[PDB]
């Protein structure tokens, strides 16, 4: 289905404040007459690239920033054009998360970091260390409860522990990521995953626990602690559990190092509604009133808009969010992040199951994370890229098409990639 002109379709994850976003959409419609439809499809981070590659999909995509370099390199994202005066309204550290190869590729919305969330009735003082959690579990088990439940199906939640004593995604030096140097199989990563697997082997956690199961257990007062982000606070408030949000536990005397996400909004390169999307994002969503509507539905975290974050940062739950963020890393946004996350997802699930050792799981993850296709020689690759750039500038009269094709040129790695992109450019017809 072609993207409808004179309408905005927005995709956002189902754990986010989509109903509040729809309220901002209602205001946009009141003022402009343009309908805004918000959807939250399953497997969004996969659905978007698959559908947008066909030239279709939502006008606006929301996800954490880590996936956006890959979307941009695939030609799925428009270059955004915020004026300096608009840029000044948002924190510089959030703009840096949505810059790729020298250009802005999305609008930053809010900073997400995992925290330890604990039930103050069950546990007045939260543990400072991971190592003390088995003993805590033993006492809570005696009471028919447990110490800790969190999602073991998404490696986002386990990463802070894997990273604590030295695990890393890609080596980051001189401001550049070396995609051949993956750190998921070093001593630190092994130690962190081993600790997780031991918690499971010793019946302090269950490998099958997912988002829904952990949330229900915490929100029904069955488990003393969970690990989650700001979006989860709404449902805890509803449950009336008396909870705190705090610094993650240390492991081997090192802070846990969560990978920090910036919820970001990109504009589909194929959208015929780029100006409407800019108007909605800049002048409806990224305002005190817009962010309040979304935040009241599900908390966004530490919002990128200075004027509204001034108020939200009073909250100790936001202070704890940023305490954790400061101990972790803003995620890379490079295209290889998808392969990294696949590799670690697989390793955590397989090791947690008890059917594969940690060392075997992480050895495979190291190989899986760095996997890439054949490379042309550097000389040949530069010649292909320069050919395509000149071809695009000569032959593609539509600006958005030129801009997306030039981003695609950045991702070619070999002669086959060159030939395929050449075919895409030559086949292009009147817009
Ligand atoms: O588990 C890997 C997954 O981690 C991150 O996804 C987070 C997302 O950032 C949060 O906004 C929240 O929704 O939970 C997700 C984990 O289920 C990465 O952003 C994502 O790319 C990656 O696959």
């Amino acid at each position: 289905m072609k993207i409808e002109e004179g309408k905005l379709v927005i995709w956002i994850n189902g754990d986010k404040g989509y109903n509040g976003l729809a309220e901002v959409g209602k205001k946009f419609e009141k003022d402009t007459g343009i309908k805004v439809t918000v959807e939250h499809p399953d497997k969004l981070e996969e659905k978007f690239p698959q559908v947008a590659a066909t030239g279709d999909g939502p006008d606006i995509i929301f996800w954490a920033h880590d996936r956006f370099g890959g979307y941009a390199q695939s030609g799925l994202l428009a270059e955004i054009t915020p004026a300096a005066a608009f840029q000044d309204k948002l924190y510089p550290f959030t703009w840096d998360a949505v810059r790729y190869n020298g250009k802005l590729i999305a609008y930053p919305i809010a900073v997400e970091a995992l925290s330890l969330i604990y039930n103050k009735d069950l546990l007045p003082n939260p543990p400072k260390t991971w190592e003390e959690i088995p003993a805590l579990d033993k006492e809570l088990k005696a009471k028919g409860k447990s110490a800790l439940m969190f999602n073991l199906q998404e490696p986002y939640f386990t990463w802070p522990l894997i990273a604590a004593d030295g695990g890393y995604a890609f080596k980051y030096e001189n401001g550049k990521y070396d995609i051949k140097d993956v750190g998921v199989d070093n001593a630190g990563a092994k130690a962190g995953l081993t600790f997780l697997v031991d918690l499971i082997k010793n019946k302090h956690m269950n490998a099958d626990t997912d988002y829904s199961i952990a949330e229900a257990a915490f929100n029904k007062g069955e488990t003393a602690m969970t690990i989650n982000g700001p979006w989860a606070w709404s449902n805890i408030d509803t449950s009336k559990v008396n909870y705190g949000v705090t610094v993650l536990p240390t492991f081997k005397g090192q802070p846990s190092k969560p990978f920090v996400g910036v919820l970001s909004a990109g504009i589909n390169a194929a959208s015929p509604n780029k100006e409407l999307a800019k108007e909605f994002l800049e002048n409806y969503l990224l305002t005190d009133e817009g962010l309040e509507a979304v935040n009241k539905d599900k908390p966004l975290g530490a919002v990128a808009l200075k004027s509204y974050e001034e108020e939200l940062a009073k909250d100790p739950r936001i202070a704890a969010t940023m305490e954790n963020a400061q101990k972790g890393e803003i995620m890379p946004n490079i295209p290889q992040m998808s392969a990294f996350w696949y590799a670690v997802r697989t390793a955590v699930i397989n090791a947690a199951s008890g059917r594969q050792t940690v060392d075997a799981a992480l050895a495979a993850a190291q190989t899986n994370a760095a996997a890439k296709s054949s490379a042309a020689s550097p000389a040949a690759l530069s010649g292909y890229k320069m050919t395509l750039l000149a071809l695009i500038k000569e032959s593609i009269p539509n600006q958005a098409k030129r801009q997306k094709f030039e981003m695609q040129v950045g991702g070619i790695r070999n002669e086959q990639d060159f030939k395929n992109l050449r075919r895409e450019i030559i086949r292009s017809a009147a817009q």
